């Protein structure tokens, strides 16, 4: 006898698992087992990972609820799991959104001089270098804080948050609630500090002060705050990370968009698609009994949507393993989502690994890793894949 599958499969963010060819083309929803014990059920093919996120009886809030089977556990108070449907009816989304849209001015220009400026220090120093640390995530964090608004020294202490934040455990972390509190605290002496004035939290400091928000919650503006820095942190450091590593064990490809930079759109919308930095499923709870594909998913349900599954997929994605920069659904991948919950800082994230990748590839285009693939080191029990340190040298 053998226990039910168990998820995840992998927590290495290199190569994905056979299982999962296995599981799309035999059983493309099937039942698993996650790490508190919970029965899901885990879709894997293009189809149903689309069908899933379009329907909104597949629900993210009730994910939250009190009994439910999880995933794993909360990282945030309950209501925070429904964010951007709090936003949302605050009427503060177009704000939100228009704050971080890459296309502020100079906006650009400052990541490419931060991007220069780190990858300068780690010429001078030598290598062998670490491009997670002393590359990606401090990109990511610089570009935070300015879209933020906030002072670029106070970024180190919040990023330092979220190895805990983003952990996908079995069990409450105390710890989480230690940092969550701090940098709530935090982001409301932001929002009362006279100095804020640029960026999203100059824009919510300005709109808590206006008749028409005037009982939106203090407790929502200040997680407004944390929430898109955790998760636009995370995830861009953590994309890059792992799209760099995509991009050095390709030396053809990395060649061609040395050579022809104009082409480094097209090579980050396939390095989305292969990307394996989401660890776990999107988790959904089903408030009906919906069919999908051959199982009835009853009310109650905990539905995971793999969107490795989905974006490896031969039958959406001929040679679905191979970086193509001319396929003719380039942009129709899962990387960021589908439906009511689709990504808000998608163009923010593909400009800041477009532009970690041009900065990268001029200043280091010998680069190449320093120790064998198999020695980086995976972090588990985490909701991104990432290797805790990416040797490379040049
Ligand atoms: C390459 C970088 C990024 C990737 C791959 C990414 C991926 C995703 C995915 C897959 C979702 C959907 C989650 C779901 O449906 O359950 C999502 C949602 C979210 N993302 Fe991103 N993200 C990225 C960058 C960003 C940035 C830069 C921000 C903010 C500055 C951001 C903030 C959020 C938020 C707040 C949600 C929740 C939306 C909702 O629930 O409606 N992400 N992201
Ligand atoms: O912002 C966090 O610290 C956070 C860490 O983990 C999550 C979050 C969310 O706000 C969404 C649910 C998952």
């Amino acid at each position: 006898a053998t226990v039910l599958l168990e998820v995840p499969f992998s927590a290495r963010g290199d190569r994905i698992p056979d299982a999962v060819a296995e599981l799309r083309t035999r059983e493309p929803i099937r039942k698993v087992r996650t790490i508190t014990g919970a029965e899901a059920w885990l879709v894997s093919s293009y189809a149903l990972c689309t069908q899933v996120l379009e329907d909104r009886r597949f629900s993210m809030k009730e994910t939250a609820a009190a009994g439910a089977p999880r995933l794993n556990a909360l990282t945030v108070p309950p209501e925070v799991v429904n964010n951007m449907g709090n936003i949302a009816d605050a009427g503060l989304r177009k704000a939100v959104m228009k704050a971080i849209t890459p296309k502020a001015p100079g906006l650009e220009q400052f990541l490419r001089d931060t991007a220069n400026s780190l990858l300068d220090n780690l010429i001078t120093e030598g290598a062998p270098a670490d491009l997670r640390n002393d590359f990606a995530d401090p990109l990511a964090t610089a570009l935070h804080c300015k879209v933020l608004g906030i002072p670029q020294e106070d970024g180190p202490k919040l990023f330092r948050s979220l190895s805990i934040a983003f952990m996908s455990s079995a069990d409450p972390i105390p710890a989480a609630k230690i940092n969550w509190d701090r940098d709530i605290e935090y982001m409301a002496g932001i929002l009362e500090n006279p100095n804020i004035t640029t960026g999203l939290m100059g824009e919510l400091s300005r709109l808590r002060k206006d008749p028409a928000y005037s009982h939106v919650s203090d407790e929502l503006f200040a997680t407004i705050g944390v929430t898109f820095f955790g998760a636009g942190v995370i995830s861009t450091g953590s994309f890059l990370t792992t799209a760099l590593i995509s991009l050095i064990q390709r030396p053809q490809l990395r060649n061609l968009l040395h050579e022809k930079p104009e082409l480094i759109p097209a090579g980050v919308e396939e390095l989305l698609r292969i990307n394996l930095s989401f660890a776990d499923g999107l988790p959904r709870l089903a408030t009906a009994d919906i069919q999908v594909g051959d199982v009835l998913v009853r009310k109650g349900e905990l539905v995971l949507v793999l969107l490795e599954g989905a974006n490896f997929d031969p039958e959406h994605f001929p040679n679905p393993g191979s970086i193509e920069l001319d396929r003719p659904n380039p942009t129709s991948h899962l990387a960021f989502g589908r439906g009511q919950h689709f990504c808000p800082g998608s163009a923010l994230g593909r400009r800041h690994a477009q532009i970690g990748i041009e900065a990268l590839l001029k200043k280091m285009p010998g680069v190449d890793l320093a120790v064998p693939i198999d020695q980086l080191v995976w972090r588990t029990r985490f909701q991104r894949r990432i290797p805790e340190r990416l040797p490379v040298l040049w």
